[PDB]
C-alpha cells in the first residue's frame, strides 16, 4: 500500500546489492562486506582498517528532487556488534555531498539523524539505547524508521516505537545527494577509546512521511514473528549452545548444586560468558529446520563436567510452595525428559529484548500444565546438612498461573556463548 512510494528498496537478491524498487539505483560494492546466503541476507561492514566495507548507492536524481524536500522516510533492520556507552564517533550512513545532505551516525549510546544545510548548520533528531539495561553493550538487531517532513516534524522509530520528535527548522539551500554510502568511518576527536562491526538488512526510502501504523505494519511484515530469537536478534537455533538468563536477573548465570540449577551473580558486565550453557533440544514441531518456532516442543541438555544433564523438576529437600516445583539438572533417560523436562516455547519479544516463555509441557505434547519462572527459595542442596539456604532457582508455578503469565520473570533469554 505504502510501497507506492518506495523509492528505494537497497536488498541482497540471487547473492547480490542492488535497489529492488524499480528505479534501478546504482549499487557499487567495495572492500570487505559481506553477504549473508541465508535469511536476513543483511550484509556485513565493519571499521575494520585500509579496504573495510563499502557499499554505494547511487540513485536518480530526478526521483531525490521531487521527494526530499517534503516528505520521506528512512527504514531498516540494524546491528552493531560491541555499541559500548562510551564507543567513539562513526558515521555509517551518509548522504552528504559538498557539506549538504543527510547523514546517521552514532557516538556513545546514541544513533543520531543529521539534516545537513551545509558545513555551518544543521539539525538532528536521535535514540539513546538505556544502559542500564544494555550493560554488555547495546549488540542487538533493531529497526529504525526515520521520517521527515521538511514543513513538519522529523521523527525516529525504533522497533516501531517513537523515540523523539522536533520540528524541522529553516535550513534553505540544503541540497540532498543522490548518493548514500554505507562505511564505518571514525570521526576524528570524539573520544577514541578503542574496532565494530555493522550489519544491514533492507534498507528502504519512502517518498512520504510514514505514519505508526504504517511504521508498524511495515516493521512486522520484515520478520517471522513465530521464529523464537535469541538475545541479539538472530533466529534461535537447537543444537547450539547458549547462555539462558532470565530477563529480571541479567547479572545472574547458570550454575548447579546438588540437583537443583541455582542462579549466581556474574563477575561483571563486559559478558555474558560465565557459567554453564545450555543446548535446546528439539521434540516436536512443524518445520524441522534446525529453527526454533512458536508452539515447539523442547528439552534441554547441558554439559557441567565431562558429563551432560538435561533440565527437569525434581522433589526440594522440602516444599517450596503451592503448586511450585523446582528445575534442576538430572542425568537422566528420555522417558524421564518427557514426564518432567519437556517445554512448549512461545517467542515473547518487547521493545527491550528478544525473549521467550516456557510452558511445563504435558508428556511432551503442546498440553501445557504450567509455566516456568524464577524465585528464591529456602531447601537444602548438595551437601547442604544443618542449615536451609536461600537460592534463586528456575522454578515451574504448576496449574494456576494467568497472573505469572503478565510477568516479565517468565520471560527467558538466550545469549549465544559462540
Amino acid at each position: 500500500s505504502i510501497n507506492d512510494s518506495k523509492i528505494l528498496s537497497l536488498q541482497n537478491k540471487k547473492n547480490t546489492l542492488m535497489d529492488t524498487s524499480g528505479y534501478n539505483a546504482e549499487v557499487r560494492v567495495e572492500g570487505n562486506v559481506q553477504l549473508n546466503p541465508i535469511f536476513p541476507f543483511d550484509f556485513k561492514l565493519g571499521s575494520s582498517g585500509d579496504d573495510r566495507g563499502k557499499v554505494i548507492v547511487t540513485q536518480n536524481e530526478n526521483i531525490v528532487y521531487n521527494a526530499m524536500y517534503e516528505s520521506f522516510s528512512i527504514s531498516f533492520w540494524i546491528r552493531i556488534n560491541k555499541w559500548v556507552s562510551n564507543l567513539p564517533g562513526y558515521t555509517i550512513i551518509d548522504s552528504v555531498k559538498n557539506n549538504s545532505g543527510w547523514s546517521i551516525g552514532i557516538i556513545s549510546n546514541f544513533l543520531v539523524f543529521t539534516l545537513k544545510q551545509n558545513e555551518n548548520s544543521e539539525q538532528d533528531i536521535n535514540f539513546s539505547y538505556d544502559i542500564s539495561k544494555n550493560a554488555a553493550g547495546y549488540n542487538k538487531w533493531f529497526f529504525v524508521t526515520i521520517t521527515t517532513n521538511m514543513m513538519g516534524n522529523m521523527m525516529i522509530y525504533i522497533n516501531g516505537k517513537l523515540i523523539d520528535t522536533i520540528k524541522v527548522k529553516e535550513l534553505t539551500g540544503i541540497n540532498f545527494s543522490k548518493t548514500i554510502t554505507f562505511q564505518m568511518n571514525k570521526i576524528p576527536n570524539t573520544g577514541l577509546i578503542t574496532n565494530i562491526n555493522m550489519w544491514i538488512r533492507d534498507f528502504y526510502i519512502f517518498a512520504k512521511e510514514l505514519d505508526d501504523k504504517d511504521i508498524n505494519i511495515l516493521f512486522n511484515s520484515l520478520q517471522y514473528t513465530n521464529v523464537v530469537k535469541d538475545y541479539w536478534g538472530n533466529d534461535l537455533r537447537y543444537d547450539k549452545e547458549y547462555y539462558m538468563i532470565n530477563v529480571n536477573y541479567m547479572n545472574r548465570y547458570m550454575s548447579k548444586k546438588g540437583n537443583g540449577i541455582v542462579f549466581n551473580t556474574r563477575k561483571n558486565n563486559n559478558d555474558f560468558n560465565e557459567g554453564y550453557k545450555i543446548i535446546i533440544k528439539r521434540i516436536r514441531g512443524n518445520t524441522n529446520d534446525t529453527r526454533v518456532r512458536g508452539e515447539n516442543v523442547l528439552y534441554f541438555n547441558t554439559t557441567i563436567d565431562n558429563k551432560q544433564y538435561s533440565l527437569g523438576m525434581y522433589k526440594p529437600s522440602r516444599n517450596l510452595g503451592t503448586d511450585l516445583v523446582p528445575l534442576g539438572a538430572l542425568d537422566q533417560p528420555m522417558d524421564e525428559i518427557r514426564k518432567y523436562g519437556s517445554f512448549i516455547i512461545q517467542p515473547c519479544n518487547t521493545f527491550d529484548y528478544y525473549a521467550s516463555q516456557l510452558f511445563l509441557s504435558s508428556n511432551a505434547t503442546t498440553n501445557r500444565l504450567g509455566i516456568l519462572s524464577i524465585g528464591s527459595y529456602s531447601f537444602k542442596l548438595g551437601d547442604d546438612y544443618a542449615f536451609n539456604h536461600e537460592y534463586l532457582i528456575p522454578v515451574i508455578k504448576i496449574e494456576h498461573y494467568a497472573s505469572l503469565l503478565e510477568s516479565t520473570s517468565t520471560h527467558w533469554v538466550f545469549v549465544p556463548a559462540s
